[PDB]
């Protein structure tokens, strides 16, 4: 018979993934499968969309916490069993990431934290405030998925704006602050980037940043490890620095992202799933996935390894981490994504900011309705 993976995960990370799930299979005798999802349409609630009609795979590989909430909700995750998850052996802020209403439904992988990656042939030294930071824009350039909110949430949380208030632990899905004036300076600043600083024009985004990037054409972009790769490809000379303080002097406030790895529900075979995930998701296998594309491991321990402790990427992780906010993992928070299109709008000049900032909260507590039955 087969097991099989979905991995949203590509690139040589996945090919140490195929190597570690054939060594499992020498000795366990199942066949396993790994289907590359990263560049499928449907995004990362695909998942949800095929386990609801059966057609779901065994196990998921490289699944952003976020997403869980919404499948753990739906019954479509088989909960961690005793014995695989040593929470000492993590952040806290990582554990807390995979539990879903108090219950531990994925394994901690890989953490994330978006910094700015820079090409040294254009800007030797990276700029550390917003003045100098204008400065290397204007002059060689600047752009990234500016109206993607998992990114330009820095710019927004530097502002004091918040997705969910946050009380002890307990997030308020009631309590939006994406329309304080203090979002509504952020917003300002995005629409600035475009209509005064002309860094982008309303239409740049993610995959035209990252092929200007490329070809050596700017500057500074705003990306993660999953990018290392392809630039090292283009053998790009490059640096990874963290977000430069905004014109308020404030620091700018990145999402903290955990990849995930977990067991569908309806797997039949789900000791031996958890059996592979945990070869999956080991110590060697952090290891593993950290060489070519930097990804930071989640485990602590791997954390301090001398190789990862001397890389340009967790150099700007550290530096960062105590400023990134993980991103909530609570099913509302897909309602926020999905109503995130109204940022372009106010980049664009459609709407002003303080319109766009009213008509993306009701647009997301619309949703969060919509939910729930
Ligand atoms: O843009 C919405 C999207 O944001 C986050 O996805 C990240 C992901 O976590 C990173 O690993 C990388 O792939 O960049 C993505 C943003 O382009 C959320 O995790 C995801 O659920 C959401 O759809």
């Amino acid at each position: 018979q087969t097991i099989t993976v979905w991995s949203w995960q590509t690139g040589p990370e996945l090919q140490d993934v195929k190597q570690i799930a054939a060594q499992w299979a020498k000795a366990h005798g199942d066949k396993v499968i790994v289907v590359d999802q990263s560049s499928n349409p449907k995004g990362f609630q695909f998942y949800a969309t095929a386990a609801r009609t059966g057609k779901g795979p065994d196990v998921v590989f490289g699944m952003p916490h976020d997403n869980n909430g919404v499948f753990a909700e739906e019954g479509l995750m088989a909960p961690v069993p005793s014995g695989v998850l040593n929470t000492g052996l993590y952040a806290p802020n990582t554990i807390d990431a995979i539990k879903v209403n108090g219950t531990m439904y994925s394994v901690p992988v890989s953490v994330q934290v978006a910094a700015i990656y820079y090409n040294k042939k254009l800007v030797p030294q990276p700029p550390q405030t917003w003045a100098e930071f204008v400065k290397d824009a204007n002059a060689h350039g600047f752009m990234y998925d500016q109206a993607n909110l998992y990114f330009d949430y820095a710019i927004i949380g530097g502002y004091g704006g918040y997705v969910f208030k946050d009380n002890n632990g307990t997030l308020d899905p009631n309590n939006i602050g994406l329309d304080t004036p203090g979002a509504v300076q952020a917003y300002t600043l995005m629409r600035d980037m475009v209509s005064k600083y002309h860094w982008m024009t309303p239409s740049t985004n993610g995959s035209i940043a990252k092929a200007e990037f490329l070809a050596g054409k700017i500057g500074m972009y705003v990306s993660g490890p999953w990018d290392t790769a392809d630039i090292e490809k283009a053998k790009i000379d490059f640096g990874v620095t963290p977000w430069p303080t905004l014109p308020n002097g404030k620091h700018a406030t990145p999402f903290l992202g955990v990849i995930t790895a977990f067991v569908n529900k309806e797997s039949k075979t789900q000791a031996a799933d958890w059996s592979l995930v945990q070869a999956l998701t080991s110590a060697q296998a952090q290891q593993m996935y950290f060489r070519d594309s930097q990804q930071i491991p989640a485990l602590l321990s791997v954390q301090r390894s001398s190789a990862v402790q001397s890389s340009p990427t967790f150099k700007a992780f550290v530096e960062q981490l105590r400023y990134a906010v993980p991103m909530p993992n609570i099913p509302q928070m897909q309602a926020v994504w999905q109503a995130m299109s109204i940022l372009q709008n106010i980049i664009a000049g459609k709407v002003s900011p303080e319109q766009g900032a009213k008509d993306f909260v009701q647009n997301i507590q619309k949703g969060i309705m919509a939910q729930g039955s």
